[PDB]
């Protein structure tokens, strides 16, 4: 397992316009296109990330592309971030692939004020950090993702993805 192979299973793959669980646009593996519930703004949005014009649909390796970039992002989103860094860099490679998969789903943001969490996780405190991690929105709003991701870092292995 891997963090592509991770976040292909929480995301999976469309390559047709779709909204999100939040109702959002998105596209391909969990590539948000844009916040407004314009369809045209969308549809902009695609052709300017892929380079064409799209008319709402991609192909696989554009799809593929896209999300190479995304976890390019996100990683270097989290070792941008002061106090994320700091966490991230304490933690084994499984629970690393944990702490990018929260980041691509709810952002440097999101994630930047589970201070409480963090802490723990990086006090290496597991199953607090995982009752903590629980009482929040996103647990609330995605709760079987979050519980594999959750899983994840509770014991440092890939049992939640099987
Ligand atoms: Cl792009
Ligand atoms: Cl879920």
């Amino acid at each position: 397992m891997n963090i592509f192979e991770m976040l292909r299973i929480d995301e999976g793959l469309r390559l047709k316009i779709y909204k999100d669980t939040e109702g959002y646009y998105t596209i391909g593996i969990g590539h948000l296109l844009t916040k407004s519930p314009s369809l045209n703004a969308a549809k902009s949005e695609l052709d300017k990330a892929i380079g064409r014009n799209c008319n709402g649909v991609i192909t696989k390796d554009e799809a593929e592309k896209l999300f190479n970039q995304d976890v390019d992002a996100a990683v270097r989103g989290i070792l941008r971030n002061a106090k994320l860094k700091p966490v991230y860099d304490s933690l084994d490679a499984v629970r690393r692939c944990a702490a990018i998969n929260q980041v691509f789903q709810m952002g440097e943001t999101g994630v930047a004020g589970f201070t409480n969490s963090l802490r723990m996780l990086q006090q290496k405190r597991w199953d607090e950090a995982a009752v903590n991690l629980a009482k929040s929105r996103w647990y609330n709003q995605t709760p079987n993702r979050a519980k594999r991701v959750i899983t994840t870092f509770r014991t440092g292995t890939w049992d939640a993805y099987k």
